[PDB]
């Protein structure tokens, strides 16, 4: 529908050195904005998550790939924008914990309740709360869960599992780490077991490794999680062609793609940032990963296939898409890997917007779970941490800094960050909101109960 | 009458540990955002700048002062939000320079042209460009320029001075650093001399010190700039009482308030962050600065009196207000100073909004010139830079981190950041925009040719 606009061009209008040449706007937006506003219900929801993708991450990615005055055709094209809060809680005390982990934040948008770092789908009392995915299914909508990380990862795990600890990937760890959730101890089972019972129509990502584990109890005791899966009607695909083979996906034949043992591979490679690296070493140009593969679907590809299959459902669908590795490359102080995963997410965002523009009843949301370490600093900066100078598209140098940990891993940060939307009920992300509001916004746009 | 609504309250609505209690919204926002869209002309503009106040700095201050689930009645109350970019240019190459200084960014919103770091009111070819203030004056509107910094400082100076270097405060530095601008070499003069020529209606801030230099040429050669101001008809004020006593300010009797020799004193005192400060040290609680004073007007007081005085002009007014010290205390790695200056600006923002809701034809914008160093990290963080633990309003600890410089001053950062607005034409701040679009937005909102 030409009905709801998406920003087609927010790139610098001309010569950046000239008056007005760096403007991104061509004229007054009031009218386009009014036209972007609708309280009609949403038929479908597409939620795209850049893990650790705060404003700095987006800017850095844009500067590198599109140039300072460039524009991300997906990420930057959502018309309605705001800033949201993602603080977690201290388990003991119930008081805010300013810097969340990936499990607590995902639990927030998936269930509408704040929790402690490490928790999945449970509150500070270890009590279960239904996820939006479970809710959609209950209502008859098609449901999809897509990520580039292991499927047991906090991010996608959060829609289908309720455990006291995120580490409880499979039976083995669970019995150790989440006794109360251990299938045998009467619990609901490990993340993977819970994933299997959740039965989303479409689930694609990595983490095949854990499906090799064997059940300690239940109907499928003694057999592998993969066998349990085939035994349950799941359709197991492991590569792009097999995924492409796919013509239908539903409750009779849910789809389960396991494209890697661990996390899917990153798009781009570069060296790790080093002490005084912008000073002592030469500017870097990122290298595409030669081992990413033609047999491995990209996020944009999983995205497109997910949309085709779920769109068959007349009642509608809920779809979560995660660009997982932005966060992990940020933790590794790897500018190139971080940037590449952001550009990768932008493509998927483009696919989503393409569909929603045509479809007309789709709310598309782009945001992150929390902020991260990466900072853009001056070229001749002398920093106490890890730095790297990069060669951008503008043909100039950009320096990135990771100065929040002396440990082998750079930390998340608590800054509020960008949330953006297009479609019905998108006004709900404008201004200041909390991460928990996202849950009530989605539940309400769909009319779930 | 709130023709157009402001966000009355977006704090957490209830118990933050229970389902839905961390929600900032109480229902759908569509209708209220529709009600925030107006393309009517604006009569007045109030531009509020938090120097160095990126999303991180707003979050940090919110957590400390209002609690994570709190809400800044000023800062967070503007309903139309976006993110903007503020990269500068390399003088030599004309290519983007990813991390701007205060001068280049101020020049950008003030004249609509990108420029090089250190420049004020000039382009990369060192050509003068008219400022939003000079333009408003020219159209017959009243003009205000308010800041807590020295008036010679980059931010306020950008509205009235055009010099090749921000360092050209008065005659002496100008002669040495901006020979082309030096009065004695036939130039337009020092920042201070050009401020006196610009003759805005109301000018309030610090920097009385430079007013003690003598002119090297012109009609007031040999006299101090303070004597020149007196000769030129400016009303000079230097304390809260004398400012309060002012009933008029126009081209005939322009107001010049100089409340400090350098920058105005900061609101709160606290220790500087230190290496492993969050570990080797106990939590800090900020304390009000005894030097703050009753004879020393606050930013909210300066804001209130300027609006009073400037509002007497029927054609309308342009007012810029700067919370200068957020950036300065951020460079200094001083959390309490930084946060305290952020709370201060919020107070100024409230007055602005109170007036605007009443008036109904006023455009209010709140943003920053660029991002900064400060990061909120986990309490147990082992960081390479400077840290400090703080006791917040929630009764919990928050850790702040500064790790982008090994030098004495922490550095600006290049991330895109929040811009928010209320009033006619406020829609032009939504989505992704550039800092130069802000010039075009204000020009158009005031209907300036
Ligand atoms: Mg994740
Ligand atoms: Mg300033
Ligand atoms: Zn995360
Ligand atoms: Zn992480
Ligand atoms: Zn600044
Ligand atoms: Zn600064």
């Amino acid at each position: 529908t030409p009905e709801m606009p998406v920003l087609e061009n927010r790139a610098a209008q001309g010569d950046i050195t000239a008056p007005g040449g760096a403007r991104r706007l061509t004229g007054d937006q009031t009218a386009a904005l009014r036209d972007s506003l609708s309280d009609k219900p949403a038929k479908n929801i597409i939620l795209l998550i850049g893990d650790g993708m705060g404003d700095s991450e987006i800017t850095a990615a844009r500067n590198y790939a599109e140039g300072a005055g460039g524009f991300f055709k997906g990420i930057d094209a959502l018309p309605l924008t705001g800033q949201y809060t993602h603080y977690a809680l201290n388990k003991k005390t119930g008081k805010p914990d300013y810097v969340t982990d990936s499990a607590a934040s995902a639990t927030a948008w998936s269930t509408g309740v704040k929790t402690y770092n490490g928790a999945l789908g449970v509150d500070i009392h270890e009590k279960d709360h239904p996820t939006i995915l479970e809710m959609a299914k209950a209502a008859g909508l098609a449901t999809g869960n897509v990520s580039t990380a292991e499927l047991q990862d906090a991010t996608p795990a959060a829609l289908v599992a309720h455990v006291t600890s995120r580490k409880c990937y499979g039976p083995s760890a669970t019995s150790e780490k989440c006794p109360g959730n251990a299938l045998e101890k009467g619990g609901k089972g490990s993340i993977t077991e819970q994933l299997l019972n959740a039965r989303a129509d479409v689930t694609l990502g990595g983490g095949a490794k854990t499906f090799a584990e064997t059940a300690t109890a239940g109907e499928w005791q003694g057999k592998t999680l993969r066998e349990q899966a085939q035994a349950r009607g799941y359709q197991l695909v492991s590569d792009a062609a097999s995924l492409n083979s796919v013509t239908e996906a539903n409750q009779q034949k849910p789809l389960l793609g396991l494209f890697a043992d661990g996390n899917m591979p990153v798009r781009w490679l570069g060296p790790k940032a080093t002490y005084h690296g912008n000073i002592d070493k030469p500017a870097v140009t990122c290298t595409p990963n030669p081992q990413r593969n033609d047999s491995v679907p990209t996020l944009a590809q999983m995205t497109d296939k997910a949309i085709e299959l779920l769109s068959k459902n007349e009642k509608g669908f809920f779809l979560q898409v995660e660009g997982a590795s932005i966060d992990k490359q940020d933790h590794a102080a790897n500018p190139c890997g971080q940037i590449g995963e952001t550009v990768d997410l932008d493509e998927a965002v483009q696919r989503a917007l393409e569909f929603a523009k045509k479809e007309g009843n789709t709310l598309v949301i782009v945001t992150a779970d929390h902020a991260h370490a990466s900072q853009i600093v001056a070229p001749d900066t002398k920093a106490p941490g890890l730095t790297q100078a990069l060669n951008t598209k503008d043909g100039a140098v950009m320096v990135m800094s990771y100065g929040n940990s002396e440990e082998d891993s750079q930390e998340h940060t608590g800054s509020q960050l960008r949330i953006a939307a297009y479609g019905p009920h998108a006004a709900n992300v404008v201004g200041l909101t909390d991460q928990t509001d996202l849950f009530y916004t989605m539940k309400a746009a769909l009319g779930l109960k």
